[PDB]
């Protein structure tokens, strides 16, 4: 069973350690070393129309923190959702999936139209995750970057 | 256990700090450093290391900066059993290395060992690990005797 909760101070450091794996900062937007300390609390003190929440994965009597699932840009009517999940055997088990229609849910409920998702074109997983969950590419973002968005 | 240098303070680990240390070992630019290690962890693999724990302590790293306390890396000893035991370092944020962290973290658990009546403790570092060599070797330790392939046993006296 899948579970997700607001984030704290105390996952900081957690979050920091999943975002400086090569593995997975690969995937994102001009990345190439891992971060700093300054930078990420920099990131964490300029946070502004957002939700961030770490995802919890429940077996065998035991609940642990197995990634992160955010929306931003809640000031606008095509809110931004991201997904990372720092436990690599995971993947291609659907935590994704399950943790994103869990905020796809919320964002409906409270009344957004639209949703959206910016993917590189090499993340793959991403882009079968979204489209999963019906989002199409409609447009170009950065360079490499494009942005999939889905109706509410 | 503290250490002003900011100041580097060493707590026991706890089971909340799991995924944290599985995050650190599972991280490539780490595990570089690790015998045979050529892929992230498992948690199946994380967790029963943790169930089997014996005759170890190990300690989670805190760095106070600005007065305020965060978690960098792991410091542990094994095999407590015996007249040498060994200590493990891993620091998981990447550009702290070359700040002595390691080193004053490492110093803390000699102190404690020491004072409980060890006279020797050792180190297992792979030969490609130049930060962990210069790390021991600042604080005395020598190249000893051939661990495993490309691993080197580095022995103090306390």
């Amino acid at each position: 069973k899948i579970i997700i909760r607001q984030i704290t101070d105390n996952d900081l450091e957690l979050l920091m350690a999943w975002r400086s794996n090569p593995l997975i900062y690969k995937f994102f937007y001009i990345q190439k070393e891992p971060l700093k300390w300054e930078e990420h609390y920099s990131w964490w003190m300029s946070r502004e129309n957002r939700v961030d929440w770490i995802i919890l994965l429940r077996e065998n009597n035991t609940i642990r923190k197995v990634g992160s699932v955010n929306v931003s840009q809640l000031n606008t009517d095509n809110p931004e959702i991201g997904i990372l999940i720092g436990e690599f055997f995971l993947w291609g088990k659907h935590i994704g999936r399950h943790s994103v229609s869990l905020v796809l849910k919320w964002l409906k409920n409270i009344g957004y139209k639209k949703a959206h998702a910016r993917i590189l074109e090499n993340n793959i997983r991403s882009i079968k995750l979204f489209e999963s969950l019906g989002f199409k590419k409609t447009k170009k973002g950065r360079e490499n970057e494009w942005i999939y968005e889905v109706n509410l």
